[PDB]
């Protein structure tokens, strides 16, 4: 469930350096995303910053869920938890997603797709 995205100005360049990098084919490309699957079992998004809610100032940390009633699960959860809330659960072009962010900024998304 776990995916670590980073914020990319060029998905389709991020994609080859990632390629080269980890010799290794993304099991997922398209012009405003990229999604690298580790032999290790970590997985990695390579997402175009324009199209990133909410707007971005460089990665999130990210939870994929099971449906959209989890989404509205955990943020019940979170908001009971005093986790600071950025973006609430909101339908965007790939589903049904909320951010958090911890004590030092970083995103935490939770997410189930469409």
């Amino acid at each position: 469930p776990n995916l670590v995205l980073f914020y990319v100005k060029n998905p389709a360049k991020s994609e080859e350096f990632y390629k080269n990098l980890l010799d290794t084919q993304p099991i997922e490309s398209s012009p405003t995303f990229a999604m690298f699957v580790m032999k290790t079992g970590l997985r990695l998004g390579l997402w175009a910053q324009e199209e990133i809610e909410p707007k971005a100032h460089g990665m999130e940390l990210s939870f994929q869920v099971n449906s959209n009633e989890m989404v509205d699960e955990i943020h019940r959860q979170w908001s009971d938890k005093e986790i600071s809330i950025i973006q609430p659960p909101t339908q965007m072009d790939f589903g049904y997603t909320f951010v958090g962010v911890d004590p030092d900024e970083h995103r935490l998304r939770i997410f189930c797709l469409k």
